[PDB]
């Protein structure tokens, strides 16, 4: 189908005979300079390469106001998801109207440059409440309030280069690229999928299924910008990807990255995927249930009803313009060993079996077996090498401030205790001495599997230096993950406590 | 048989009733303190529990001086190798005969009281030529060089405490807790075998003929404090020797630690050895080919003959009073299934096979197969879970100082390559502004199976402070373990030279 | 030893005349289980013979046969206690029994799905899995009906080399019969070999008959076509993909 507005804004092929002077410009003295977020970065590579059509920069407030109210630029085009360059006070107050501003990526390579609109204050609370839901634990109103700069710039951009990419140099297709390689195949039906989890089984057999349902080639449409956190990292994604794309029979199926930054904005993020899949050149996308929602609130409530998305876009399914194929929870069923859409099973009679996301994370937690029915072997193997059981982890101890006993002793009975296990694992006493330098390597050492034994804690200000993943507290306190029974417990004592509590979540294995 | 020189010297017995004595006045704000070396403490448990009778401290240059020109104390008793407290000129300095010093562990644990007799500044030529045979690259020679201390300080000694070790807490026996352990059991005739490697078929073979030879049961006695530098460390030597101690016909074996410091002194080690052993209760002492050896030197050469160690323990034959099982090179013969000495086997008509150290650990570096003949499985997984092939070691990439491309985005590329692999590795860009509070870590990350990108080299004063292992060089110069073609090679070429370069030494695997 | 007669599947009939023939071979006795020679259930669910009448009709004629019948209910297999039993020996509730019917091994064998160690002898399921193997080994043929309007050599083309790029050993091709009988006769024995048959058109009614249609479907717009066709002129491409989901749908492709 035709890009959304009719026309596809890839700005670098627009812009191609200003890269010279655009470059220069980017690079001059006086110049305003505005290093991009990582959040920038996935949207303006998705503006830049016509991705977003029809945008040509970052919405100015009147765009932006009817997003939120109206899931509608100003001029009546249909856009649910608001994007904006936010920045702080301090530079907001540097420009005005008119200006210039260069956009860098890492304070090195130029991205674009930016005619300012307008600069404006966004009241946070709306756009949270309006366009997210409002619950403050939503991934996109987390970002909004604790991350995203207070003021947003509104202008139009010109065309340097896409941002900078080492991994999958040609894996990451532009719409005009996709194009030409659905056309070559001469495949004028395609129906995308979109992801950002690894696919198991139930992936694999809907994608099939709305192959021969919209008889049409397949595209697995992953993203790799930012998604949710706490996601499995993309480059183990794209290793199971491009093992599963394998499982589909030979000339059906198409992978290419979309450097997309997802909202986690459930329906509103569903209208705006299938603008962007017809965007890059697919006639149909898939939408299945609690499509990009962020699952449950720590209260236990849904973020959005399961299928939200599938009612606000085919709501819109006449000016979407791309083909809408909807799927209900596709399951397993074990006494067909089959998968199926549940609206067309159960009324009891037919038994069937699904493994949650947080069933698969525990299993791959504590080392246990992933049903052959639910995914590829191949597909669990990579993903338990990239999220190793616990035996495999790393995992820090903290001597609280509490203690009285000696805490270079402690430290050193602890060391050798835990050495004579054995097992691969590699220990060091780790004095940080409050320094962030030092700090902000204990995650890297618990992401390479080492067991750290932390002398004493870090001030408060410090603490949010310090992920807090497999980071346990030995001491006295209520909130110690290892409560002593006393600040002066003996040695002995303390490192059988220890060692057990490490057993007992399974770093060690006798 | 009767420790050597008549009397067990446990002075932790000898001195009970003193202890809480001792220990106020070596906690007293008045008396000179000594922490000592690790080296030192393994010499002092030795001292302090018996192992070393008739020594009752640090040799005075008297006694040091006729061991090292004599291979035996003042008083003419047998002893091969000087053990002396070494300390620093200002150290030194303060020292006056009849003075007491308290010697600590850690600076916290107060060991024992020294009452000096003198302080002296030994030839450490002499003690190089005469005691370790003159070659700078003997480990013994190289320590006495480069490690201790130029001020020898003789004295006998009061024992508080036997040095602190939270490792494997009932199985360092002391002379007279193992000569319990045998009386228990009413063994009479007990045939030691000394050990610093990990056991293999061989090794359970030759215990076993000494067992039945000498009508003896079986002490495996290994050495669990300093050793050659390169060995397997002790922890994972001590879980082979506890499978491998499986592997004996049930009730033959017993097992216990030794906190000995090696001085890899060949021959006049054997001796030594057999002298403590005999203290430990054995009646029977172990010696095969080139015991207690270094090996060969950078030309090649061998530090002793293979059977020095034997000829010189035979010539101490009647002095030692403890009896030497000899042994010649044990090997493996393929066609008859079964190791023998081989002494008596050849005759040129009988094929044998071996494995050595480097053949062993090589393929252990390449995960190669190791024969079920050469040694137990059991034992080798044991091995590779503490010596992983190359696919799961660490390794540091430093872009050199000659290189001219952008080191933040060469770094970057580097990473996001290494990222798409996958296999389990965590990678860092890590920069060390040359801190050696940094620079120190990037071993530990080697260690934990990290893969380190270094933007730049750290200052030559510092390199002692870095580890070689798995470290490589990115650069122009001839010095570079990976060369560039020329300082301004583009990224892309560079990490393709990277990766490669890698793969073909391990790293990675496709 | 093997007997070359040939059964009628007249259960308690059949039966009768089975103990007659056991004893003209010398047998003393003879076994008369459940549904003795019976041929199941019509078409409409029903049983031919009631699972005992053989039984009973054997019974009936007992002192006459001189042959001594040994007869057994429904033995089946017991979880709790993994051994097999006469099911009037057992249940009653308080014990839970297993049984395989023979079409769910039928099933078993055309999917490749694992066959209980408790029900068959491994080596015996081994010489079932060889001589009735699993769908992905299996032959069939796609027939391009009458209604289709796209070029019939191109179509066939198209489908040969989509199937030959899947690979498996499966061995394909287009196939011509041109309505002669001793060409169609042929297209059983290529199933039967486990090939894979594009055939360009259909054969006359009357010669229907010389075709089994064991793994033979139907391209074509009719209802009664077995892959249905959108349009009589639906794009080569799209047929393509039709009929090679169809054959991964019904298990002769497996990726
Ligand atoms: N079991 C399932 N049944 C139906 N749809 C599913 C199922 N699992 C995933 N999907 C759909 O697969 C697509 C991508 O799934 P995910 O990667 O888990 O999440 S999402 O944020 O990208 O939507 C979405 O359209 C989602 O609704
Ligand atoms: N293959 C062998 N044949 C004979 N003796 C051996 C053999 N291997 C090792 N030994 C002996 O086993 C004892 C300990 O071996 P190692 O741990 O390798 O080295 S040592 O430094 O303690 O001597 C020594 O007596 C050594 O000479
Ligand atoms: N599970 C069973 N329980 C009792 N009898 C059985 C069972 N299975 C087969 N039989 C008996 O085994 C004999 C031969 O079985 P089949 O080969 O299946 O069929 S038959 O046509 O020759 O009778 C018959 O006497 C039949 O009733
Ligand atoms: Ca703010
Ligand atoms: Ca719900
Ligand atoms: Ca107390
Ligand atoms: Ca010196
Ligand atoms: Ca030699
Ligand atoms: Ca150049
Ligand atoms: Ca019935
Ligand atoms: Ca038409
Ligand atoms: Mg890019
Ligand atoms: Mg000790
Ligand atoms: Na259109
Ligand atoms: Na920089
Ligand atoms: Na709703
Ligand atoms: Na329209
Ligand atoms: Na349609
Ligand atoms: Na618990
Ligand atoms: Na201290
Ligand atoms: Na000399
Ligand atoms: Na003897
Ligand atoms: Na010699
Ligand atoms: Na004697
Ligand atoms: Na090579
Ligand atoms: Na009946
Ligand atoms: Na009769
Ligand atoms: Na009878
Ligand atoms: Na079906």
């Amino acid at each position: 189908p035709a890009p959304h507005g009719g026309i596809l804004q890839d700005l670098i092929a627009r812009d191609a005979l200003k890269k010279n002077e655009l470059l220069s410009e980017a690079q001059s003295s006086d110049i305003l300079v505005w290093n991009l977020t990582p959040r920038q970065l996935c949207d303006i590579e998705l503006i830049l390469n016509g991705g977003f059509s029809p945008l040509t920069g970052f919405l100015n407030e009147n765009d932006y106001s009817s997003v939120v109210t109206d899931s509608r630029l100003a001029d009546g085009t249909l856009w649910t998801i608001p994007i904006t360059l936010d920045v702080d006070e301090a530079f907001a107050n540097q420009i005005k109207p008119d200006t210039r501003i260069a956009l860098f990526q890492d304070d090195e390579i130029p991205i674009a440059i930016l005619t300012v609109q307008d600069v404006y204050k966004p009241n946070k609370t709306i756009e949270a409440e309006r366009v997210f839901r409002g619950d403050p634990e939503h991934p996109a109103i987390s970002y909004l309030f604790n991350v995203a700069g207070d003021y947003y710039v509104g202008g139009s951009l010109e065309a340097i280069q896409l941002p900078q990419h080492y991994d999958y140099p040609g894996l990451r297709k532009t719409p005009a690229q996709l194009r030409l390689e659905f056309q070559s195949r001469q495949w004028d039906r395609v129906v995308a999928f979109q992801t950002r989890n690894p696919m198991h089984r139930a992936h694999r057999e809907l994608t099939v299924r709305a192959a021969r349902e919209a008889n049409a080639k397949v595209l697995i449409h992953p993203v790799v910008g930012l998604t949710k956190p706490g996601d499995i990292d993309h480059h183990t994604r794209v290793r199971v990807y491009q093992e599963i794309i394998k499982r589909y029979p030979n000339g059906i199926a198409f992978l290419s990255l979309l450097p997309l930054a997802m909202r986690m904005s459930g329906d509103r993020e569903a209208v705006w995927h299938a603008i962007i899949r017809k965007n890059y050149g697919a006639s149909h996308f898939i939408v299945g249930r609690d499509h990009a929602g962020p699952g449950k609130n720590s209260k236990g409530v849904d973020f959005y009803g399961p299928y939200d998305a599938q009612e606000l876009v085919e709501s819109y399914k006449h000016e979407l313009d791309i083909e809408v194929v909807p799927f209900r929870m596709v399951t397993y069923l074990p006494d067909e060993d089959r998968y199926a859409p549940i609206d067309q099973i159960d009324t009891t009679k037919t038994r069937t079996l699904n493994i949650s996301g947080t069933e698969l994370r525990r299993r791959l937690r504590v080392g246990g077996e992933i049903p052959e029915w639910f995914s590829y072997p191949e597909v669990v193997k990579i993903l338990r090498e990239s999220n190793p059981p616990r035996p495999k982890q790393g995992f820090s101890i903290v001597l609280g401030n509490s203690l009285t006993v000696s805490r270079e002793q402690l430290s050193i009975a602890l060391l050798s205790t835990f050495l004579q296990f054995g097992g691969g694992r590699y220990y060091k006493i780790f004095e940080h001495n409050n320094k962030t330098e030092l700090l902000s390597l204990i995650q890297d050492f618990i992401g390479s599997g080492s067991g750290l034994i932390i002398p004493d804690q870090w001030e408060d200000d410090k603490d949010s230096v310090v992920g807090k993943q497999n980071v346990y507290l030995l001491d006295t306190s209520s909130s110690a993950d290892i409560q002593l029974e006393s600040a002066d417990e003996p040695i002995s004592h303390i490192v059988q406590k220890v060692v057990l509590f490490l057993e007992d979540n399974g770093f060690f294995v006798f």
